[PDB]
């Protein structure tokens, strides 16, 4: 009965095999076959390849040990387009992931080199990228065995805390293989992928083949760096943390968290960002101090502009949804010298319009009822605070799940009036993503994120002031077809105020885009920033 | 009584002033004096440039605004020209700085614009080097009013919580000091920095101009970005963070903190790094595991690649002092891939002698006599832990304050025997800097940082299977002339094993590296870090 994967890296997680380069060269200089595949193997296990793989000595001490085996044109440059070209087999890791999800201990069982190359980064960030999809990695160079050794087998097995006949073991290299077969391990011959994968399958008993598109890769809270910033003696601002480039800073809305963000944090990371996913003012670990004033946009962006000053950033692009994507435009407009670039989900640019009040703007719109509910302190907090769990499986789901009504809130006097005391668990979220949510909101509340709602007067001075300006640097507003408060059509006028706007639009999403639409969201975000943000 | 002293920003605290720019266009374009200066003020207070000034348009609009005016070769050619050539006035900057330091308020009262141009982050870099070091900014273009109008004047002395006659003010515009003057501050028109500092210097009493060289920006804890990854279950790693591009990773010694780099960390981060400032495992806000094994250096190590795992980065520079050091040579022999580059303070690189226990090797040298009397758990952190103060003070000092004898420690039975129960306060510390390492101590204790020298023979049977191995990554090693521990000639046989290890050399510099020399150890790293970590 199967418990355990182990998976060869060259050849099996990552193509072309850098072993298959030899011979692919020799092919193309036209030198005699196989003269290159055996000055690598030149020595065999007193040979310099076998110290290399196993950390005696480096990759760069290597190369010129390698070249005086081949005078029986630069190893160097074989090497550096080798393992540059040497990409993951995305399939392969995605049979992998499968059954980690179902339950099996995974590993990554490689021989590999301490690299030392000036362009040793490409093969450091391909291994980053694997290897945290897998319960281990183990390296030849730092456990100091081989395979085919059997050492390194009885090594694996101690690691899995597994006997043999749990472990399924694919490999490239028929001679790595024979001892983990003799162990009494189920192997694997990697030749094509899909050979491999149907042979997996049928040993495991779980579809890995012709499966459906996984979701992007979420973040277990307890695995981020969290990071802590004090923007003024009562208010600290915490924020998840990852990858390095260009400063990426996530806003999210109400009533939500920097968890809001799950699938695009190591996507945006992935694609070479540094992402600052945000916990807003009055939400999660940040601080929620009661003050309404504490919460309109004026103050709200003069802390954000601290945040950057105190972690020495002099930019960062801004990325907003709902609320956040309301406080990402103000940044434009009144920050934009820290603004690099500035995005939006759902949340259209509106100009505030100085011939009416706020309170009457929102009343011309039906939708917008349940913000004139809002207003009134403690009434909404009540009700949202009454019963955690069902807030959230009320309000986090999909366009076609519906159990709230928006319309006539007041004259129903709740949010939640004609909803369930026990909703069903969307098919957007799990228990314990809904469970992340309760344990966030058991510390501060809904005042603080309700207090963003009761500065409507305040915002609305304050955004008269910048009614004669435009929003220059570059912008990307992102609609959802079926969010029905924030209508991709509210977005219409949009270029009258930012002329080079460019877009995006989900169709089939409704309001919680980064969760509805995860795929979709970090395609839209990954192409702009990589056109627009540098 | 003066106490609060105010600076313009253009031709004050930068220069050359952007003003002065469209006469030395018309002089090298040989057009009609005052053309471009008289566009640039077209319409005074109902003008293009009064609205700029006031934030109702922001600079991308106003270019071709000024564009028809001129037109009574391009605006912003000319701006953009003008503005990447306006540097901070750094001994102006210094008498802010002096002023602050002896108790003055201060603050940038400046005429400004929201810059929305493609190459806005030029100025919002400087803006961030300025205003950290004032306790106000006061942009025109936020506030919505002009200097020479009287409201913003009033609005100064509002912010300041003054009385004009309390008030200094510098401008290089005598329009703009005349409303001060009027309502009774203290005035001083700036043309050259010398004169106007000579005035300010016989307003304040303070002596300004000729004044010793500054020590570099230093860190205050409460307004630092504080980091936390957890590596392993029990195990989470404290971390400061400031400033973005090439993450630099900074290890400290024994028994230091995240502190000893507090002269570093903003100089780093201000010549373009993003510096993560450790608290090492032991110490300050990381965990401090009673176990010895937990602090090997093979164990650290891992930790410290964990820790890069978490945060999503491929590689780091990794610059440590002391232990610190130690570390970051263990970390480029057996993580190179994970090393961008690697340098050390004191520390040297010296090979596990295969032919020899660690425990001879260490009695070998009579300098080295407190690390045996380190050995026994619970004798060392007894004397350590009796009183922090005591320790700190007695420790830290420069190469001529020394009350303590590192020889025949454990023969006198004790660390401190013959040293004062009351040290004087060494010159390179305050006592507030001694009280921070005081309160860092209090939570874990001395057990943790001296399990680092519990390992010995641990670390010499790691040590010894890279003996094969060579360090050919780019490497600083960094000696200084008193450092009677880690002496200078410790290091001279490191280019066996490093032979393209670039050096840097501080003179009449104790142990405390960072602190007793922080001036040359910015210079030495940042000029390493230029030319080879990119
Ligand atoms: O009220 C705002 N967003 C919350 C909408 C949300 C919501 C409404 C009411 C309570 C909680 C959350 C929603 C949920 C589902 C569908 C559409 C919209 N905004 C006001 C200005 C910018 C955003
Ligand atoms: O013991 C080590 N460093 C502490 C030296 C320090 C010190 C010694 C004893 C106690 C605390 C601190 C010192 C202080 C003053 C002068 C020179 C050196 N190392 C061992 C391997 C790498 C460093």
């Amino acid at each position: 009965t199967l418990r355990a994967a182990v998976f060869d890296l060259d050849g099996v997680l990552a193509l072309p095999a850098v072993f298959g380069v030899l011979g692919r060269t020799e092919e193309a200089l036209a030198l005699p076959r196989g003269l290159l595949n055996d000055a690598f193997q030149k020595g065999g296990p007193e040979g310099a390849t076998t110290r290399l793989m196993k950390g005696e000595i480096t990759l760069s001490q290597w190369i010129p040990l390698m070249e005086e085996n081949c005078r029986k044109f630069s190893i160097k440059e074989i090497f550096d387009k080798a393992i540059s070209a040497r990409k993951i087999n995305r399939p392969m890791l995605q049979a992998a992931l499968m059954l980690r999800k179902k339950g099996f201990t995974t590993a990554i069982l490689t021989n590999t080199w301490l690299d030392d190359r000036a362009e040793r980064d490409g093969l450091a960030q391909l291994m980053c990228e694997l290897k945290m999809h897998f319960d281990f990695l183990i390296e030849s160079c730092q456990v100091g065995m081989v395979k085919p050794e059997p050492q390194i087998y009885k090594f694996l097995l101690d690691t899995l805390k597994a006997s043999p006949s749990e472990v399924v073991f694919l490999d490239d290299i028929g001679a790595n293989l024979k001892p983990a077969r003799d162990l009494g391990m189920v192997t694997i011959l990697v030749q094509d992928t899909d050979t491999a994968l149907k042979e997996l399958e049928k040993v495991t008993g779980i579809q890995l083949l012709n499966t459906p598109a996984p979701l992007p890769t979420s973040c277990n809270p307890s695995d981020m760096s969290h990071g802590y910033v004090t923007v003024k003696p009562r208010v600290r601002l915490h924020f998840v943390e990852l990858g390095s480039g260009p400063a990426v800073c996530l806003c999210h809305g109400f009533p939500e968290s920097w968890y809001s963000w799950r699938y695009q944090i190591p996507a945006l990371a992935q694609a070479g960002y540094r992402v600052l996913a945000m916990d807003m003012k009055g939400y999660g670990e940040s601080s929620a101090p009661p003050e309404i004033e504490e919460y309109c946009m004026e103050v709200l962006c003069k802390e954000m502009v601290t945040f950057l000053d105190k972690l020495g950033l002099s930019q960062a692009v801004f990325i907003g949804h709902d609320w956040g994507g309301m406080l990402v435009w103000y940044m434009a407009l009144f920050y934009p010298e820290r603004v690099r670039a500035v995005a939006s989900l759902n949340t259209p640019f509106i100009p505030a319009n100085p011939n009416m009040s706020p309170l009457e703007s929102i009343k011309a719109n039906p939708v917008f009822d349940y913000q004139l509910y809002f207003q009134e302190p403690g009434v909404a907090e009540a009700e949202l605070e009454q019963n955690l769990s069902r807030t959230f499986k009320s309000l986090f789901r999909a366009s076609d799940e519906s159990v709230l009504s928006m319309h006539k809130v007041c004259e129903a006097g709740g949010l939640f009036v004609n909803s369930p005391e026990e909703p069903s668990l969307s098919r957007m979220v799990t228990e314990e993503e809904i469970q992340f949510y309760v344990q966030q909101f058991k510390k501060s509340g809904f005042r603080g994120p309700l207090n963003w709602y009761r500065n409507m007067e305040r915002n609305w001075k304050w955004a008269c002031k910048s009614l004669g300006r435009k929003i220059l640097i570059p912008a990307l507003m992102v609609t959802a077809e079926k969010d029905f408060v924030l209508v991709p059509q509210m977005s219409q006028h949009m270029e009258d105020w930012i002329p080079h706007l460019k877009r995006g639009h989900i169709e089939d999403c409704g309001h919680w885009t980064q969760m509805d639409k995860p795929t979709e969201v970090n395609q839209i975000l990954i192409k702009w920033l990589d056109s627009d943000a540098r």
